[PDB]
């Protein structure tokens, strides 16, 4: 009677949560925050989506959110050791509680979404925006995925590479402005303008990751990065089978020997030349801009 | 010229994506398909959703359990589910991980499916939210205490609280949609026992069909635990309480080292004993239940 009547008061009252529990299990995103120029963009946006800075605050927080945790899910993925200097979640708090955290900030920006507006039509937009950019994430991430970890498999050409990066990188970037033009208040879509963005910054972060070398933490994933995947089609292209087979085992190593790292890099630049074509596959897509 | 043709049709469509990619990314979430709707089937009759609408809440239900196992897994380190071996495994974490919280989207794009009256939708998807939300939380908690071990000791209220968030989230998500649905008192009271008889119930069980007791390996806070651990705590006696602890703490797969975490359980705190009393006594709960203020 006393256990049945601390029962009954139990399940017919909303589950308990207090808030020391919230700040238990949110010690993995707390940890990234630790590590501006995402809001420069918002900021910058904005001064042609014309949006009343309360509601700007709530978008700029969405995407934090979405991103922040993207992160602390993608270093798991990538069994990255570090991440802005610093070491990344997974290694400190355990993969567990990086994951369940991660994806249950997913949810709480999900959640936000609600403070946009009041107005029904206007909501289901923003939710489903919120909903198609989230799956768009999902698939490019599974495809990166995919090839890595099953390499040789799959070897990406150019196009698929491509795809795979409006669906990933585009992701992120479609969602930021896709809202936002649903608040604006007020000429064409930025969309086309924003998938360049995020083509030109996918390209480049796996570019400037092997110059930056030349700590390549890209190559000790086995990652396929634009410039892999250029020296992957190319040696096959011209007939170069033991370049094309030690780039694939080098990958494969998942190695953090430098002078192994430094030997696949001087491949893709004296062998192949898929630094330089990546150098102008950048450049050209910046004059695209620069030249519109 | 030519490159910049290209470029410029890609970035004026939608992102490309074929079936083709759509069988890679779903491998993880096909392998572990190979009673549930019979549940939904049966709440039904009180509901009456039109047998359609009642597949897409079964759809939504069924991605998020299949994909909540999948994640789980990873996190609670375990080669094997329903006999098979379980697909992190096989896909590999990273994966895996991603197929099944593409999933959850996937299931949270279904929930567009249900209705198209507005404020109805706004219900819906607050539902759908809330539930995940407070099912992420219990599962904090849940991995917290058995990561954090032994920093905290939860009591049997704190147990509770975790399995109301955790497996009330899941149980209270398919009947608040339902009810939500309904074209026809709640049956919210009467799920959340459930789900806290079908948790105590997969804990207990868990340690009594041994007697693989993969919690034990796991090194999780299950109720006879808590239980154990309260009691030990309660009745003074260290050692025991020290030996539980080293036991959880070993994450062990030893055989051995398992039955004597158990032997304890069952000659010293008789805490497997104290479980199957507790499961009764919430079943009488219901099958006393006369005036049904829980049943419908
Ligand atoms: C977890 C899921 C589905 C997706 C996660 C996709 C992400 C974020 C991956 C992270 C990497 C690329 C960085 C990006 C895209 C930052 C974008 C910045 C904005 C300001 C939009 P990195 O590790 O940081 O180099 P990647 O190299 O692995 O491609
Ligand atoms: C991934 C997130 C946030 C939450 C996941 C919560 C889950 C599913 C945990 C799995 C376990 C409990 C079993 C359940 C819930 C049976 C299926 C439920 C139905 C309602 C049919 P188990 O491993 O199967 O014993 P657990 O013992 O680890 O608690
Ligand atoms: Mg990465
Ligand atoms: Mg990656
Ligand atoms: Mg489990
Ligand atoms: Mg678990």
């Amino acid at each position: 009677n006393k256990m049945e009547a601390k029962i009954d008061e139990l399940i017919n009252n909303d589950p308990v949560w207090s808030s020391q529990n919230e700040s238990l299990i949110s010690k993995p995103y707390n940890h990234i925050l630790l590590k501006n120029f995402r809001l420069n963009l918002i900021v910058q946006i904005n001064r042609v989506m014309n949006l009343p800075k309360d509601q700007l605050a709530i978008v700029s927080q969405i995407v934090e959110l979405l991103h922040n945790s993207s992160l602390l899910i993608d270093d798991i993925e990538d069994n990255a050791p570090l991440r802005r200097g610093q070491t990344t979640s997974h290694l400190i708090f355990g993969v567990p509680s990086t994951i369940n955290t991660a994806n249950y900030m997913y949810f709480r920006a999900m959640q936000l979404v609600s403070q946009l507006t009041t107005k029904e039509p206007l909501y289901h937009n923003l939710i489903t925006i919120f909903n198609e950019e989230l799956i768009n994430l999902h698939r490019g991430q599974g495809l990166d995925i995919y090839w890595r970890d099953f390499l040789p498999e799959i070897i990406p050409t150019q196009e698929m590479y491509l795809n795979m990066v409006m669906n990933k990188t585009g992701g992120l970037f479609r969602l930021t402005l896709r809202l936002m033009e649903a608040l604006s208040p007020s000429g064409h879509s930025l969309v086309p303008f924003i998938n360049l963005l995020g083509i030109i910054y996918q390209i480049r972060d796996d570019y400037l990751n092997l110059k930056d070398f030349q700590f390549a933490e890209d190559i000790t994933e086995g990652k396929l990065s634009f410039p892999i995947v250029h020296a992957l089609n190319f040696t096959k292209t011209k007939g170069q089978t033991e370049q094309h087979n030690e780039i694939l085992r080098i990958l494969l190593l998942r190695t953090s020997d430098k002078d192994i790292k430094l030997k696949l890099i001087q491949i893709l630049e004296f062998d192949t030349n898929s630094l330089a074509y990546t150098k102008n596959f950048i450049n050209q897509l910046v004059n695209m801009i620069k030249n519109d």
